[PDB]
């Protein structure tokens, strides 16, 4: 349910990092 969903988040949070240094170079 959310709880599980919630693992998701770190990921999709944390992940995003990721992204931001993609759209910079």
């Amino acid at each position: 349910g959310v709880v599980d969903i919630l693992k998701g988040a770190a990921k999709d949070i944390a992940g995003h990092l990721a992204s931001k240094v993609m759209n910079k170079l």
